[PDB]
């Protein structure tokens, strides 16, 4: 059975010291852990869980889970990992990294630096998330209280907004982008309110 | 074939005890009945139905009645559902949740608390009562007639009425927003109906 | 066998003073026609939330206003044409010369709008649209707000309403623009 | 959409054009079939089912599924290429009976190769004079619009949808006008 | 096995001098290449009404100039192909260097136009897109007239026409506006 | 069932010689693989697969599996292919050709020279190198972005910009042509943006 969105364990002990830079050659993009040396380990007497990565390994097509486990063993030697399993939701698995997830953090699990990620070939966790259907209608609804109650006159003026006090109602320009997007009818409308508003002092 | 609301049933026997987190990290928004447990059963002798949940889960994009059941199995266990039904009012199906349905009350089952259904992702049920399609023609009219009535100019004179005389004629901004949706174009129109109308 | 549009006759003689509210409760839009008794009864247009049986209608009525208040539910084959008849200015109707009433004694129970029930063929939305096309042309009527007053008074001439513009003109709002710019730069030119 | 059945004289009511009338769907009924019944041309409104309609007419008056409108329009009187060749006995085209404003022409769609070769005179024709705006472009469709093969109704089918071009063609036409 | 698209040859020494007009009334219109006598026959093209096979054609000559005039009736893939093979113009002929023809001498039987043969793929759309993006730019053209005007002119070299833009930018209305705004605001700089 | 891209195979020692150029004739642009001798054959004994050809062959028009196979056989004679598979990602099947695809690479078949590789009607594999939808909302962020920070006010002047500190961004002209199509609206949007921004001094 095939899919998209893997994640496996590196182990520092099996693989190269150039391993970072091998990765980077499969073409794929990848998101990589801090180096999860803290795990709380549940074996008995043992402090922490054998020193590991985590990695979130985004196939350029469709494949099998065992695509990439031998496409990494003929890659970092046949003793680097042996445990792809298949990643459902990206954006969860990117905040796992760091333990900094929904499951992580009711699991108290030792929160790493975010800093320490390591993203080969361009990986950017902003373009694997988008946004559901209702949202986009909330957003979008927001986006009018917005340029209603500041009379915004035109998308730079919406934008110049969002890039200030953006976080606040939950924005950022390449988001507005996206909400926005195909609704650029309806905007005309308000900016053209909101122009012809303004000319009224 | 596809769509983007469904349902199936968990079984407390068959799922990790850690299942309500596992099933957010989906990602996806989901709304689960407190425990179904008290269901009249109409098998000879038994009292209650195996003890189950229901669960209403609102895919991301319109996807297979499959492409759910095996979501689910590899994230909980290939035992704990095999019963995906898509849903076809998304309200409806959040109301028998708690067998407070039109459909439920009829058949007098057992009222459940609403206190104890589980929001997963942010489920909020109120964003899913998208308006009849007739609805939506329906009030369109009555926007218009209240744009020419008061001749409003653009769409912020027209927000500026809907939030003073709004309830009057069902409006709420949020709601207008939906409502013009797409009916853009015809906007304009009206709106230069009325500007070009005050200019005289 | 079920439907979704009925009609049956209300008699006051057998029907409670707060009938008019009581009929409210069942949840069910009506429309009741003025009080027809210069044929004493009422009609009633009765549009069930989900397609229903002739006798369920009856005896949710019968348990709502007395066992004595109808017994002849029909089902409504045409909703415009038994909205139409509620006033007698209906096609069958008119060719038997039946008294005409006031369409303002029709009394619309849970927000009834005739007009969310007749939507309209493809083809007749083409053939409006070239008539909407014939009357922007013919008075220059220069915008939308010239052609909805222009369809107020003479819309009937056409066959026009307002709300009836509104879903013949929808989606072709883009080819509007054209003849309101015709009809603008037009009249620009005395 | 399209559908047709038979009606039988001997069992439909005196009033059943009246009736028919009242379904506020569009039909084409036959001169009475008598020489070979009335031969029935009925448009629903919307997308509906072959026992929707059997039964609607049952509870009305006391059914195959159309496949060309034009051409069943043509075999009410025995017209088309199908009963033309089997000799069927032709009927008078002034006994159709049209409920509820049936027009067999608002089937007369076109050809998607006619569009798109009338829109592109409708193009050298807003080039060649200059036609400013589709008024200009109506007015000029009403004199000469034999001689291109436009009517006024068919300019609209045409342009429709292609609507912005339009738009782009009348802002050359007026941009180019005022140039002198 | 049945097709619509087929070519043969004709031979002048068997088939009557009042062949080209015999032709024309089997009512399926044709393209008859300019005498190829410098390789004498002649090369038809012949597209029929409806999918009928290699045989029912082959006979339908026969009994219509002479059982003597072919034998030899080939199924055509690809139209527009066939067309230019005609005048030896084509990308087989020209590799062979065949004596290349007068366009001039083709016959066009019953209205013929190689044009209602010859669609274009998603792709070249994009293409021509692109082409008349750059014309727009680099000549400035104001609007849609001034796109015309020009194509009209030098449109081959570019390998546009009048109804072949019209065919590109359909659709593509939107961006076209873009264009012509560059275009406008840019020359009142 | 119908598609546009496929593949089948020619067999030398059944096809003309001119086979190369009678392809030509069909007007459909395809990509034809090195001789592919030197496969390893997994019958018992003999030792590379009998001589083949692997042909990419994408149609104008969405066509049956069938339409092409007797296309074929009424071009090359009736015993030329017989196996007509329907491509499913055209550049996969094009790097197929040379064995240099994920595919081939990890089921470690006989490297090809890309060099022998036959382009008859133009095919160019790039031209189907259409962006990863993600890809396009990616870059028109970046579209936007660019038409922000430099006021840009209409596509001669965003144009003129890609010109020459496009590759800094990663866009050409035929690029930003096929990113912005049909987020026209939004386009103009940007453009009085910057009209009516530029216009406040
Ligand atoms: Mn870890
Ligand atoms: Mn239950
Ligand atoms: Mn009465
Ligand atoms: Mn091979």
């Amino acid at each position: 059975e095939k899919a998209r969105y893997f994640t496996f364990l590196l182990y520092p002990e099996s693989i190269p010291s150039d391993w970072e830079l091998k990765l980077e050659t499969l073409g794929v993009p990848m998101a990589i852990s801090p180096l999860h040396d803290k795990d709380k380990s549940s074996i008995k007497g043992q402090k922490y869980k054998k020193a590991h990565y985590h990695v979130l390994y985004i196939a350029k097509n469709p494949v099998t889970a065992d695509s990439v486990r031998k496409k990494i063993k003929l890659l970092l030697g046949e003793k680097s990992l042996a445990m792809v399993q298949v990643v459902l939701n990206v954006e969860n698995m990117y905040l796992y990294l760091t333990h900094e997830s929904k499951d992580a953090i009711a699991k108290k699990k030792h929160v790493y630096d975010k800093a320490d990620i390591k993203l080969i070939n361009n990986f950017d966790i902003d373009r694997y998330v988008t946004l559901d259907v209702e949202e986009k209608t909330e957003l979008f609804n927001v986006v009018v209280s917005l340029i209603r109650a500041y009379t915004l006159q035109n998308i730079f003026d919406l934008y110049d907004f969002i890039d200030e006090n953006g976080e606040t109602y939950g924005l950022t320009i390449n988001l507005v982008n996206e909400v926005i997007a195909g609704k650029t009818g309806f905007m005309k409308l308000l900016f053209d309110g909101a122009y012809q508003r303004s000319k009224r002092g």
